[PDB]
């Protein structure tokens, strides 16, 4: 199943689509001038891009880092983003209420992990008939995502993309089990399947150290999961990746999805 | 380091308290009938006592499942279980604006699992000044439950109990590292450390034993839910056991 | 099911028993002293014991750490150590053409996790007709144990011990799943079921091990695995003294 | 560093090699069918191979399942694939005593991974010479292969190939960590890495697919398979293999 946002087509027999951006609005500034680097870099290369950050992010490290600029002002940053650029944006919400205001700026809506089975925000974020990102906790299996899907479906939207970010690995952080991705498309009617590989490398689970070296080899673990015919990659970069280097990781990316994706699926 | 709750005192070399009631209120009735087995069963067995349950079932898996009696009720349902019990209570939060209106008549707060990193959450509870129960999430590892600790130290309550329910062991599938609790106690202040069983048990006569396993670390309390979970009418042989096993660990001195 | 050992009733309903000594036998003398070290303290706790030890480890950390004494030395070692203690011994074995010679000496012949499902290994261990001891492996689940039991009974022998040493958690850790106990009992006719502390501590001491060490026991157990030089041989008494106490706990009560 | 087999160059930056055979060695007549299938696949479409095989199934659920020719007869079964088809062959080894008879037919010799830390059997396997290739276990960080390796150059022997075959993930299952390859190649002096997706796989078909890409995906010397599905599988790779080779190292 695709999904239309605005001009692009995400799906999984689509060119991959890259989402990314920054961590939190601050200003519409310094958000400009982030965008503008992504915009400058994917259209470079003629890949699709959707805009990220959040304007209200209540999972931070510490208690006291900065949440956003909040809900008023990080839509009318989004609403110049749009204008600027031409391109689709996506934010995550945590309060139901704030659904349908966000809902009227950003294309795309984000139900963060943690709370992926809160019916009241699932029913909230449903109604809005906005397009909607169900990040898949690290807890849950790939079995169990048609079970978020359901809810979703209960309660009136069936635009969805499930998002991968690992699964938890013993006190080793995370493992991508690369299986997943199609399991999701089996059990979930081949609803969009995008790989956030920058969470995916996260250690707030069991610490830095648990994880070894092993968070060097993100381009290897992004094109393994593209290998597996998905429709996007969500993915952080500021000079996360730095951004010398996002050029050449996107050449990397496109050149084996356009590969990937101009064969047709295993014949049965 | 101990907690007082009321006339209980809670802590990892005191006598074990016992976490027990049910998953969610349903009726007056049932509520005030459950925690009156809990009650009697544990003052003739001399175990200090909580009651549990959640007002809200806030994730069930249809959007049309019953989720229990709500807020407002549910607190209507906590006041009436205190008064006639004298007893204190414990339920979870699941939003911020919830924590106060809770705090006023629950005793003790629970951080359910899945929301420990909910930063709103934590300062809202923290700020109430209640006894808080923090769920340690399955992903995480016990060594870091010393950062959700922190958070609430800089929120300003240093109430606080830590509570092992397992941790994730492949797919759909948990296992409590008996060795997490030493780990808790050495890196979170001595904080006491209480096990739940029930939820650690997440795909019979396994129940008894890995509560046993648990209460032989030395911990500070036990939690558990039963139905009319364990049978309520074997709660008084479970307890019965996991007191033997308790008053002989805690009768050792520490090493 | 209960299998005796000499004078020994090893059983999840019997009193523990500690399966203690060593990593690998390297001299006399010393083997000897350790060995004294545990009789004088299970002794005096009333504990029954049996001397492990093995004569050739195929697991060194380097390819010239030094293997052990060797078979022939190695059961010599054995002998003596019968001989002056009156106990019985435990060891374990690597290849099939092992299990006659050290069967004749010892008690009790261990069947090492990494072979716990080569086929000719078990066979000539069943075929000795010694009690044998099976260390589950990392890799394997407890429900799996029985497919390893199913082929020591087709082969003939059913004085079977299952000796549990954790699982893999992630990587290069350890778990032990208090739970796989009594699904090994379920599932495994009751076989004695022992614990190997020293082996699933490798990848985390003194006081881990006794806490994991108690939560095990409070599941119900025959016996306890462990290996000094592993847990310091002066704190022996100290530690057995907790494990007795809570053993004699559990074990007086009937099973609920 | 490039192994080379023959007229094969294994390693990370080559052409990816094809190991795939069959199970247990049964018969000569039914070995050669199998092998004749790979090699006329692997030729037409031009990929390096070497033939696999297990003269004895050590591991079998019952006293009574059948284990193989086993190793005497094994061995004249691997002489006539050699003659036959010119190609290198491959099979594991489980005691120090099988390894010099072995090594003197077989190509590659492997370790099992549950025997990866058998010393005995990681100094026999050096002695021989000959290429080695280690399977490694499933609880073990991808950094760990280096104690092994260590092992087997102090032993005298540096022909030797890493390969994947997943990690345990809770009871009963595996798990491919798509960032061990990487850990491996750095850790070990870019040894030829080669993955295992068949044991790594605790329709299933388009599942080895999938994996099979993501695995080959991190730029790797080789890989392990068991209506034409074999070719099927292998045009997908040699093109995603050719893709990857084909740009230089990040
Ligand atoms: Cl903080
Ligand atoms: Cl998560
Ligand atoms: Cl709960
Ligand atoms: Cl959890
Ligand atoms: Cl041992
Ligand atoms: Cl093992
Ligand atoms: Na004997």
């Amino acid at each position: 199943m695709d999904i239309k946002i605005n001009d692009i087509t995400l799906g999984n027999n689509s060119p991959f689509v890259l989402f990314g951006g920054i961590n939190v609005l601050e200003s519409l500034d310094s958000t400009l001038q982030t965008c503008a680097h992504y915009v400058e870099v994917t259209r470079k290369l003629g890949i699709p891009y959707i805009f990220k950050a959040s304007f209200d992010k209540a999972n931070r490290s510490s208690i006291h880092s900065y949440r956003g600029v909040g809900l008023e002002e990080g839509l009318k940053i989004f609403e110049k983003v749009k204008a600027e650029f031409g391109i689709p944006v996506i934010t995550d919400v945590h309060e139901p209420h704030q659904c349908q205001p966000v809902a009227e700026v950003c294309d795309v809506i984000q139900l963060p992990a943690r709370l992926a089975r809160q019916t009241d925000l699932v029913v909230a974020m449903a109604k809005t008939g906005n397009v909607v990102n169900i990040k898949k906790p690290q807890f849950l299996s790939p079995s169990q995502m048609k079970n978020i899907v359901e809810k979703f479906h209960e309660a009136g939207n069936g635009k969805l993309i499930l998002c991968e970010r690992g699964s938890s690995f013993g006190y080793d952080n995370l493992v991508v089990d690369m299986l997943g991705f199609g399991v999701m498309k089996q059990t979930c009617g081949n609803l969009p399947v995008i790989f956030d590989v920058t969470h995916s490398l996260q250690t707030r689970d069991a610490g830095s150290a648990a994880s070894g070296g092993r968070r060097a080899q993100a381009l290897d673990l992004a094109l393994a999961g593209m290998a597996t015919r998905l429709a996007g990659l969500f993915l952080e970069s500021h000079p996360a990746l730095p951004l010398h280097l996002l050029e050449d990781f996107l050449i990397r990316i496109k050149a084996l999805d356009d590969l990937i994706k101009s064969q047709p699926i295993l014949t049965i």
